[PDB]
């Protein structure tokens, strides 16, 4: 398949990304608590449902939530301010809460079944969100870094396999602050560092210029 791109909602961030986040790729956004990673996830879950002329892929979404941070009412707001019907947008987001890191890993295998079911339809899965990818692994494997890295490596390999095999954009969030961070090392296809700037602006930079955007009723925008 050709590489599809999903607009983030911000022209600035899209330019930094070469058009948007890519299918057949894992995009990892990392930054401190409150930097806007989950807002970007919510915005992408709407944008992907637009037609390509508007920066989407007419796609369905699957969302694995590890921190109870998915907000359907926020999806509704972004959808209504992106000219989409909010009910239709929510009907095309499959949502699961991961109870722990092992359940999170099983959910990726379960996601493959729905991906296959929708593959030949007019609304194939085009976006798989894992928010937060690392939170359960970090809490469960305190003092056991080597084992944590083994499990994360398999989890990321599973996500890679889905991105490439089914032409999906995988978007994962990772909280990194004071003294923290192996990030995801070199595993993601693309690492985006997100941070707060003056006056509530958000700033993004590729790791391995800078885009600037705001959180608004449209999700994010310039
Ligand atoms: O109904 C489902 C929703 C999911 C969401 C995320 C990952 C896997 C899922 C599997 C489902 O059957």
């Amino acid at each position: 398949a050709t590489i599809g791109r999903i607009s983030t909602g911000s022209k600035s961030l899209d330019k930094l990304l070469g058009g948007g986040i890519e299918t057949q790729a894992i995009t990892e956004v990392f930054g401190e608590f409150g930097s806007g990673k989950t807002q970007l996830a919510h915005t992408l879950a709407v944008m992907v449902q637009l037609p390509p002329e508007e920066g989407g892929l007419n796609g369905s979404v699957m969302w694995i939530d590890t921190e109870n941070t998915f907000r359907p009412e926020r999806i509704r707001e972004i959808a209504q301010n992106r000219g989409l019907d909010p009910d239709e947008v929510l009907k095309h987001i499959a949502y699961a809460r991961a109870f722990n890191s092992n359940h999170q890993m099983l959910l990726v295998q379960q996601a493959e079944d729905m991906i296959k079911e929708l593959l030949n339809t007019d609304r194939p899965v085009k976006l798989l969100i894992v928010d937060s990818l690392t939170s359960h692994f970090r809490s469960e494997y305190i003092g056991a870094l080597a084992e944590r890295q083994q499990k994360l490596a398999k989890h990321l390999a599973d996500l890679h396999r889905l991105a490439n095999l089914y032409d999906i954009a995988v978007f994962v969030t990772n909280q990194v602050q004071a003294n923290g961070g192996h990030i995801l090392a070199h595993s993601a296809t693309l690492r985006v560092y997100l941070r707060k700037g003056k006056g509530g602006k958000r700033i993004a930079r590729l790791i391995d210029g800078e885009a600037v955007f705001s959180i608004t009723e449209k999700g994010i925008e310039d």
